[PDB]
């Protein structure tokens, strides 16, 4: 067994002690050490297949409405389809399924969350494997 | 029973005439029962003060003039009407669109106006299912 | 203008009626002609498209539910996505979109709802023209 | 600030830093301090007695042992948390599955276990969107 010393900040800390002390673990270490093997062991998660894009975005603002499927558009191919749930007045739920080369997936996630008006963009990858 | 008597004009009479027969229909009393059955048998699904669920759909081209902003801005101006929408990217320019919704039956009506009466909406199409 | 003489029995005449007034019509012939202009007119509704398959079916009787799906799968070509919304309890609400050859479509809607243990069946079909 | 000490196997750590080394991380206190808050981040958007909406996929081989019919009855059973799901037909074995969740984010979480944790089913993969 090896050692590592990390410095984490006050609050972080706190909500972690709250954690380790309810979760029952005996200290941080303890904890951390936990959080660390499910962390790590999600990393055994490969050039095609589909992928779900989540994310949430305002109709109004940047006529993102327009852009997003204008987009989706340009990339009709490796889209399957889009569920969209619209959760307030201003805000969308939307969800799309796509399918095909993991790189061109990469790729569609980016031209379509990496800007402005768009939030918790989230894309789980499912390679054929 | 009760024995009414229609009176058609010569084109809408050849028009039930060629579309009866390529349906299968070789009476008129029959292609005109079931029109007007089907018909007011859709007509109450529709009524107000009834709850239940919908289905619309509708191709829409989602260039044309921000039908894109537009649909999606109506069905938040009506968001409690809204369960979900399902769109399918048909090609560079169609976009084929399903939303469920769960209410009164009435509003339904407006709602699937409201956006199948849209300048650039077409094949638009209801189906009210009466929470029974 | 040419005259044709159905027969109606009562409850349909007895709606008919009540429609009539309201909706402000002198009487059943010029109702009549009406519904029949629009109905004929949809009437003008080739090989290949898309269609939207709606229709209601509850999870348990005769596991409907693994048998839509397995049923689908036989035909995953045709198949683009399913919606579905569990309605209460017992029924669930589901619709398929569907591409492909309106043959095909034609046929994988009577695998689906042409059985017992599924309602309100409906097809629409989209035809590439 | 505040620092701390973990105790770590020789085989953790050479995970750590050979997956570390694939994402570009040079330093441990670095690699560990965002899986961390990353974790803790998620662990907060969980809480019960908070509100919204959440996003449940999942992949499944329909056949096996009625998933299909058991999966379909879970979301029955609480019928209050989904909103709907969608489904496509990867193949003619796997069913990639995606249900949009809206309620207490607690129950929610409840949810995701009662068929994420089901033999038969895999991929799962949750994302909890507080209503703020
Ligand atoms: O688009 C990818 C995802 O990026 C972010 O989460 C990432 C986070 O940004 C990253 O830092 C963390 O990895 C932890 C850092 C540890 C690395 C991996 C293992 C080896 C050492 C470095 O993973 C999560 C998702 O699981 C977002 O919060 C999430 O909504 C989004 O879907
Ligand atoms: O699967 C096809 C559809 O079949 C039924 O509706 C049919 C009805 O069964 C038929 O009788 C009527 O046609 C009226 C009969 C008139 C014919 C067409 C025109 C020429 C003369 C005959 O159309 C409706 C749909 O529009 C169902 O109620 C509907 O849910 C389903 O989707
Ligand atoms: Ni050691
Ligand atoms: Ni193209
Ligand atoms: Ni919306
Ligand atoms: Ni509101
Ligand atoms: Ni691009
Ligand atoms: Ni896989
Ligand atoms: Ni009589
Ligand atoms: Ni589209
Ligand atoms: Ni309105
Ligand atoms: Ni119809
Ligand atoms: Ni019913
Ligand atoms: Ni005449
Ligand atoms: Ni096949
Ligand atoms: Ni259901
Ligand atoms: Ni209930
Ligand atoms: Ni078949
Ligand atoms: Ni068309
Ligand atoms: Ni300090
Ligand atoms: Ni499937
Ligand atoms: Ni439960
Ligand atoms: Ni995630
Ligand atoms: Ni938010």
């Amino acid at each position: 067994m090896q050692r590592v010393t990390i410095t984490l900040d006050d609050d972080l800390l706190e909500t972690l002690d709250s954690l380790s002390q309810r979760r029952g673990y005996n200290n941080r270490s303890e904890a951390i050490r936990d959080i660390l093997r499910s962390a790590l062991a999600q990393e055994a998660t490969g050039t095609q297949g589909f992928a779900v894009l989540s994310y949430v975005y305002e109709h109004e603002k940047r006529d993102l409405a327009s852009r997003i499927v204008s987009t989706q558009h340009h990339h009709h191919d490796l889209s399957v389809a889009t569920l969209h749930v619209h959760i307030n007045h201003d805000d969308c739920l939307e969800i799309a399924v796509l399918k095909g080369d993991m790189g061109d997936v990469q790729h569609f996630a980016d031209d379509v969350i990496a800007q402005r008006g768009v939030r918790h963009g989230h894309l789980q990858c499912l390679p054929k494997e």
